């Protein structure tokens, strides 16, 4: 099934940041708190903000940072793209090993949804090819982060900023650069047409084969270039060299060449599933990555 | 908005997980105060699991045969007792990370989070429900026993499940923290099958309300039905009956959407008799039944 990473290492980094009456969540690592810069905005400000001018008027003593009800004094502030960086007087004793990463469309991560600095729930999702995520976020969730854990290292990849009219969500990496062509202004914005994540569908078919569900395999293969041109006709993402590489381990485990699985997928796309299921499903799953299959099938 | 299968944050439980070893058998334990809880079959060899004499096996053990590891540090066992299918190991150090907690026994249909662990180390968290046939549709591998399921209310962890075994159909079975199995199963390595399962009707309706709150409305219709006439059709399709307490607990979702519970029941009735026409609800091709009304209110309202 779809699992989240254990959230404990991130829970110990969640704080709340307040300007005036505007409050959201921040991320406390060592002696720095990271949060969306629109915390410095009033309601009217958000309709058409001048962030450079709003920050010039701000001082350290205007920022209220709290871990629980314990205040952390801000001793410096700066803006990096769409994130604020607030230096505080206390190094977080629960800081884990960590890094900041910018992920690619199709990569999955866990989200720790927080409100008023208080973790509320954890769920798994993926960066869509149109650079949105199908999240679950209510008022006050901004600053919630998405992450992956490898070994003892937390790779932070997403911070939440906004919800689009179609009910999907958009945000930045931890250097404040939006995923996608979105801006942190309350103005009409729309997600592009989404596509299906082909590398992930393939990983899910490999998973099916590993579990003994393999009726969909044909005795044919294709060329990468031929597969990519046909895939786009069904609103499927084309494969990159990196996609073919990260499928290597699953190809080796099953002995099924990547391009042979591509040929099997193409036949599925052309003829559908004749009232048949794969892993108990009539829909092809596209939010399980090859890493997810390995991690969840090996423990 | 949006709607995801959501688990509780797992940090408070991660701080309680440890490793327990007997001979060559290793699994997970739950360290609360100065006691470690774990499945009793940790004391079994391969031959023992095929036909265990648990009380005899435990009388023949001593404290020092139990190797308990928290992180990289060994804890010294100073006592041990057996409560049903659970072993309690008294250790000489209290867990400083112990949360406020209670042990509860849940009813079928209720949901909970599972923190899957291996060798005392947390691996993943996911949301489950207690099936009507007392199994759970988990994801557990070798070494996962002693993983627990829980809910959190404010700052209090309610432990409701500890993992013990996997049935041949791939569903899972375990105990409450008093060591009593959910369902008619035993901690012995012998073929065991579960009763026939049913769908958790009140949960399906809560999820239909979630789909409406999120703008997925295609399955609604202009009709209503009586509670009894709905239950007749539900039971025909192997769905649980809907009680008046279930109707009441759906009230707040009915109020938010303006859709009476018995109006939604008429839509579910039509879904059961006609199928979904290959359409989806909240991106699902099947009716989801592992969100309670509380789960939906909490995620869609706050
Ligand atoms: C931050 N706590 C929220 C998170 C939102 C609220 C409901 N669900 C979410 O994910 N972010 C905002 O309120 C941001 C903030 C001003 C407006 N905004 C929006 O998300 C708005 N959306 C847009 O303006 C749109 F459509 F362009 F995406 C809103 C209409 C409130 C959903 C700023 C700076 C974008
Ligand atoms: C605990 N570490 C494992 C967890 C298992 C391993 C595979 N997936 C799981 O959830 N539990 C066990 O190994 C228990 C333990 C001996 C046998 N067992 C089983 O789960 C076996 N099942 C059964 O014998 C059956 F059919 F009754 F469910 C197994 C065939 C190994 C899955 C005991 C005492 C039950």
């Amino acid at each position: 099934r779809k699992m989240a990473f254990p959230s404990g290492k991130v829970e110990g980094c969640m704080v709340q940041v307040t300007c005036g009456t505007t409050t959201l969540n921040g991320l406390w690592l060592d002696d720095v708190v990271y949060c969306p810069r629109h915390v410095i905005c009033t309601s009217e400000d958000m309709l058409n903000p001048n962030y450079e001018d709003l920050l010039i008027r701000k001082s350290n003593h205007n920022f209220l940072v709290q871990a629980g009800n314990v205040q952390l004094r801000v001793i410096g502030h700066s803006m990096q793209n769409c994130v604020l960086k607030l230096k505080v007087d206390t190094a977080n004793p629960k800081t884990p090993k960590y890094k900041f990463v910018r992920i690619q469309p199709g990569q999955t991560f866990s989200v720790l949804a927080c409100y008023n600095g208080s973790p509320s729930g954890v769920y798994q999702c993926a960066m869509r090819p149109n650079f949105t995520i199908k999240g679950s976020f209510l008022n006050g969730s901004c600053g919630s982060v998405g992450f992956n854990i490898d070994y003892d290292c937390v790779s932070f990849c997403y911070m939440h900023h906004m919800e689009l009219p179609t009910g999907v969500h958009a945000g930045t990496d931890l250097e404040g650069n939006f995923y996608g062509p979105f801006v942190d202004r309350q103005i009409a914005q729309a997600a592009g047409t989404d596509t299906t994540i082909t590398v992930n569908v393939l990983a899910w078919l490999y998973a099916a084969v590993i579990n003994g569900d393999r009726w969909f395999l044909n005795r044919f293969t294709t060329t990468l270039n031929d597969f990519n041109l046909v895939a786009m006709k069904y609103n499927y993402e084309p494969l990159t060299q990196d996609h073919v590489d990260i499928l290597g381990p699953l190809s080796a485990q099953t002995g099924i060449a990547v391009l042979d699985m591509c040929a099997s997928l193409k036949e599925l796309l052309q003829n559908g599933m004749n009232g048949r299921t794969i892993l108990g499903s009539a829909l092809l799953e596209d939010e399980f990555t090859p890493f997810d299959v390995v991690r969840q099938c090996s423990g």
